[PDB]
């Protein structure tokens, strides 16, 4: 019964084909499930040491989408959601705020711990003032020292990213408010923000405009309150994430939740399998995650397929479906990134590689992480004659090493 | 003449399937022999690091069944036996006992000796008082501080564990007598004895509700008088244990063996190919360990079979005689264990997993090792889709790995 | 300029004509004049040494150790109040419990102060009593009142009944605590039978005029020592230690001056000095006890270029003080055994140690320490001759080694 | 207080006018007023250090190893007794073996004296000789006296014989071992060519007045030592040494005053002292020799705080027996040939070790280590001009290093 063969990525390496494709004119572009395309092929994943709404803002500015984490209460993963939700590529709506008999004591400590000091003055939404970290060299309330009412530089919501910079800078001022009609507050923008947001331009971002984001839930029932409360939230696409997926229990809470947001993009995991990958299809799965032990799961469990054949075998199964594959885990460096999306993966996610980063709750900040693996794939595409993701998906062609 | 090929555990990986089968209920249960049903599926080795009475009477509580080894007196090893044998899953018949005119100076080296202080105290059979700890603290015989005949709390052989328990609470007391129609001591039970038997109350035992136990053997004849002398001491099931058991002395001792004892439970080793399985077999082997050089077998003499394909070959040779097949050695992680029964094995025996516990002859208590390893099988069932470890040998599927 | 100094490790103790065995020596000395100790050791006052638990290990050891000062007023004077109410074994107002409580409480009562028998205490009137033994099985959720021993089963002592004598009640029962009550059947106190056996293996105990343990609490500079010395006196503290990095401050004698003003009658330590005047300044403002020790953590000499070496040190302020019987504690710079020995030699009545006990169960095991360190020191009063403490502060011989 | 004290390290020898030879070097002293060694130098009472295996290489070196007091009384005396039955190379009362005897009990005789030889003695009778060669072939079990060389056949030399007599004997038969009779061919001992020839390598054994090598023994405080002593004294030790942590006590002292009482006669070692005073309480006490050296294991100092700095110390004893005649010994913190030189020229007239011997073949090779300790010893004489130990005792003069 001792016999099949399965193939991981260090047995593998992807051959060199004409090509007319250039690394700095590639396109990462990739659908994750039918209604959603990443600007690049990554998700970081749900865990308490790589992904929050610090992250999740990050990595949707670079293309991706970050995964919330349930290792955090129903509420407080919720509000996590929505933060990331209230984004957009460079503006901020539902700033921090404060009123104008906010103490001035009282709000050294949100400078202290929000670490910006700048935030908009505000009367029940009305836009009243402003107090910004120059306003604070002297000591009352803020209504004291707070730039009053009728010196605001405001926007009315719509006007393009470029006018604001022209009036941000004509003004010499560095806090641009999106306001109403009726002056209220709707936004704040920063000049940082846009030049962050100039370059860099390539944000996931829904029809809305505001920034992706995903959630991770388990599945064993329980569960129903959270899964309802960040669709409630307003998340993009629910991850319902289990050590393994083709198990009855978890095929059950996908084919549940379908049924109660029948337009909500469910990813499913993590299967390694044929079976696996139909049946999470078959369920509701707008996206399947493979992964079985690629990690204490072998060791310990003894029990895994080696992702290269996974992959491959999922995505095979899958054919006409329109529900891409997502290979997770077993990731060492770049390469293996092409790799994967060369077995037919349309996106991968990583979380070891963006635990120790800036943006996650020996460090970095994440655009450089993710420019040095997406300059890889670069390479890659280049090397392998492949423009797009379609491409490299589909056309790369394999060769087996040995030793 | 140099051609085959053959597996090791490093060599596989065990597929997941779908699955309805959950790690706490999945059934751990397996047929050793024809008529000794394990709840593990593990033996101990019965090597003068592992196992004793100590640790088989820990392991026979925990669902599995230890080896007393050789190296020791041929009636030391009996009085072994004997001892496991004299366990129920918490009674202990026989217990030490004491006399009225014992000496309370030879009390405390008892004591000090045996790591219990508490001694019923007996006269020819008949009890007679108790003395424990707390009799101790003033100095004369035992006589002069025993709690007396009239006052000791007891039970008629047959009373349910539950009704000692009850008695035991409502009496304040942690040592429970077991006594005759006629008040002749036929066992002790403390509270500890009854709280660890009400968790874990999976003892493996025969029909006297007796701790199972084994003890090995080797061959080469003349041990004749120490192979009836563990006969005559109870012993479940005896291994004729060998380097290489298909060797003609290893069958004839076998052969032997089972005509002296039509009905004693056999355990031939160590074979690694479908003949030495069918001819350990065919002497009189209730069921055939495998395991030659998976080991300094291998570097010394150049001999061996990796463990996968000879457990599996063994196996193929043995269907329709309900022979069942040991897996010997080469067991590095918990997911091998399940390896090794995939690839057909009823049982595993392990010995340098056990040999610095805390039951054996850097350490730890049994029970924590055994739960360790035993979640990890149930990881795996889990995965594989198998309930029970009939439906592990017989379905779990097979995929082969590189590097 | 410049007069030489000796620290510990610059001298030796000579060996004398003695007719001391180890086990005959004598290790008690005069703390103050109304305090005597039955070891020659202080512990120190610091939230890593001695609190509340171990300033009784080692008043039964012998010593007395000093409450620090890194707490509430008000959390301190419990802390000294806790000691003060251990006596010989007996406890007074030990942890009670009521007939209400109900059990997940009860075992919720366990897991924090270590125990488990509590008297069940209704009000005032003693009615029975619960140990880990009742707790065992779920009665069925019921209290207290359905596990625990009742009141006419309770096993009692009259208070005043001697020691032994309870002890063999307590055998004859077979039951592990003992109730002491008064003439009411009013809980005057709770013995155990663990106590009973550390008292006959630990006789040595630094005891109180009403047999209580003895101890010592200290207060700092800060801007309301004044409250903490009088919290401190009225929850019965035995010593005082006003405790300086300097004591040669007008700050520090202005304290003592004050204090010994509003108590004449409480014993004070004063420290630290490190010179004759500095000694003459703490005794004239009304001290019992000086501690000597500036310099001897070695940071003191590194950041600030201040110290005297401590055998110079202890040795200046008991000349300084010759003739007044104001005795002299030795603090820090001892590692040994045989640092101890020096500085009593030196003529220091007592030591005090922190970093020697500050790892022990006790600490925030400890009759080991004490053991082998009072072992030495036996050791030492056998070799130079000298079997009383005041044998060894005055005739011990000195001897310079490079 | 406090006078300054020196250890070895601390002093160096200076280089005077020379008219000596290291080869020149006179290495004997006088250890007591009865008894001169060749080489000035003691084995320690030490389990891991001499006992009869060593004090006879000791001994055949030129010194006198002490036997520990680890023993029961009668086993120390068989020790004692065991050296003393070595000659210059002839060895009294030698193993001898019955013509009964089984070869599977002679071989069973053979691994654990480590020889072969065994002279035939039938009840009083001498007999034959086994040796190695007899045995090599199974005869066919019969015994011994099957193998042995039989007595009409025996090479024997009448007691009294010179050594080179009976060495050219033993050349002329060719054969490994000597046979010493009396005048009624009864066995007065075994001499081996081995030995001769460590006899002319070696002759500069210590010796007693019949000729037998000589040896000490220790006693001390144990509540038996009264018949330790007596023991030792019957079984013909040379030298008792009363060994004390601390001799300057009223026990030791009472000890040697006891000792000296019962028996006028014996050369005595009182010890260990480590000042002036000490050393007059020794003497005074009557003692032959007092052992210096309290405090230099260096945990005497650590655990206690008590030692004296082993110059100072051998150097006030020395002077404080000035005119009595007393020799003193320094006994530890001696770890090269050039400390040994420094204790005998502070006035030690000899020197005792143990630790440096601890791990010799002879001990529970040594010929070695008492060369290179006595050649720097030689190196030294020449360098200081002193070619007698007693002229390094008084002649040297010493400077003080840094
Ligand atoms: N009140 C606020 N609520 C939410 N996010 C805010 C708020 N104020 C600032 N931010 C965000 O946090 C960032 C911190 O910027 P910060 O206010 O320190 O910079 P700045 O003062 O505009 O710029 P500079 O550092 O050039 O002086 C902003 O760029 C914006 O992304
Ligand atoms: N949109 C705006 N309309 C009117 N005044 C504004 C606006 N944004 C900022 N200011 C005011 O301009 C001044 C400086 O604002 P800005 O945010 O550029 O400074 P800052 O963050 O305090 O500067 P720094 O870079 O020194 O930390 C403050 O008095 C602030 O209240
Ligand atoms: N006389 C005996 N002979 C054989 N086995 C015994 C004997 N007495 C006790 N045992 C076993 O050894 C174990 C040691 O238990 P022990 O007597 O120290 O506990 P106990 O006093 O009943 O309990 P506790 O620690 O709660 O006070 C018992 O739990 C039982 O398994
Ligand atoms: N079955 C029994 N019948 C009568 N008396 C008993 C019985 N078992 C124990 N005792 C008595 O009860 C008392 C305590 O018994 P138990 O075994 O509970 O205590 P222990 O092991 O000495 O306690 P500890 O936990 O303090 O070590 C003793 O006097 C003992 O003789
Ligand atoms: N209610 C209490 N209040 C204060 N101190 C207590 C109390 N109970 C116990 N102690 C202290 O704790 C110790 C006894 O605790 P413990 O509960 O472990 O005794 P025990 O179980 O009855 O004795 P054993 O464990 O030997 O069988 C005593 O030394 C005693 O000082
Ligand atoms: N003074 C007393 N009077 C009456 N009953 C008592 C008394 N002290 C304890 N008991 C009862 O005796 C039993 C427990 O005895 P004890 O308190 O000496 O041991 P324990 O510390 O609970 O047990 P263990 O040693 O097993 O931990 C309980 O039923 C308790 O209520
Ligand atoms: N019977 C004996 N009794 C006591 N000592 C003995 C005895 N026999 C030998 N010795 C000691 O052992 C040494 C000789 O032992 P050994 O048996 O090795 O001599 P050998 O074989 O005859 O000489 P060689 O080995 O050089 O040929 C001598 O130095 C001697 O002191
Ligand atoms: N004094 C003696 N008189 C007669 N025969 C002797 C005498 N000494 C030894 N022999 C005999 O000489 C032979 C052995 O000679 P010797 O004892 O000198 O050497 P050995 O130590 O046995 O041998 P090897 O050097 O080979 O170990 C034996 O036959 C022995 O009995
Ligand atoms: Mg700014
Ligand atoms: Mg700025
Ligand atoms: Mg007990
Ligand atoms: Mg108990
Ligand atoms: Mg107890
Ligand atoms: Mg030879």
């Amino acid at each position: 019964r001792i016999a099949k063969e399965a193939l991981t990525f260090d047995d593998v390496l992807l051959v060199p084909a004409h090509s007319t494709v250039l690394p700095n004119t590639a396109d990462l572009s990739t659908q994750l499930t039918k209604t959603i395309r990443l600007n690049i092929p990554m998700l970081s994943a749900a865990m308490d040491t790589v992904t929050e709404a610090r992250l999740a803002i990050a990595l949707a500015q670079e293309g991706g989408i970050g995964f919330i984490h349930k290792n955090m209460s129903i509420e407080r993963q919720a509000e996590e959601v929505r933060r990331v939700k209230k984004h957009e590529s460079a503006i901020v709506r539902d700033p921090v705020t404060v009123t104008p008999s906010t103490k001035i004591i009282e709000l050294l400590q949100m400078a202290r711990e929000y670490g910006f000091s700048g935030f908009p003055v505000v009367e029940q939404g009305e836009l009243v003032g402003i107090v910004t970290g120059r306003d604070l060299r002297v000591k009352d309330t803020v209504a004291a020292i707070m730039t009053p009412k009728d010196k605001l530089v405001t926007a009315r919501e719509g006007t393009p990213l470029e006018e604001m910079k022209a009036k941000l800078y004509e003004n010499r001022i560095e806090k641009m408010l999106v306001v109403d009609e009726n002056f209220y507050l709707r936004g704040l923008v920063t000049f940082r923000d846009i030049e962050k947001a100039e370059r860099k331009p390539n944000a996931c971002k829904d029809e809305q405009g505001r920034l992706r984001v995903g959630a991770a839930v388990g599945a064993g029932a329980g569960n129903e309150e959270r899964v309802d409360a960040l669709v409630a939230a307003g998340v993009d696409v629910l991850l319902i994430d289990s050590s393994h997926g083709h198990s009855e229990g978890v095929l059950q809470r996908i084919r549940e939740t379908r049924a109660k947001y029948p337009d909500l993009q469910i990813i499913g995991g993590n299967v390694a399998t044929a079976a696996g990958a139909r049946a999470l299809a078959e369920a509701g799965c707008s996206a399947v995650k493979v992964g079985i032990g690629p990690c204490t799961t072998r060791i310990v469990t003894g029990v895994g397929v080696p992702q290269i054949t996974a992959v491959a075998d999922a995505v095979e199964a899958l054919e006409g479906t329109g529900i891409p594959v997502i290979a997770d885990g077993g990731i060492r460096f770049s390469g293996d990134i092409a790799k994967a999306i060369a077995a037919g993966a349309s996106a991968v996610m990583v979380g070891s590689m963006l635990a120790g980063t800036e943006e996650s709750p020996y460090k970095g900040r994440l655009k450089e992480i993710i420019h040095q693996q997406m300059g890889g794939l670069r390479s890659c595409m280049g090397l392998t004659g492949c423009g797009t993701i379609d491409e490299l998906r589909t056309k790369a062609e394999f060769v087996r090493i040995s030793g």
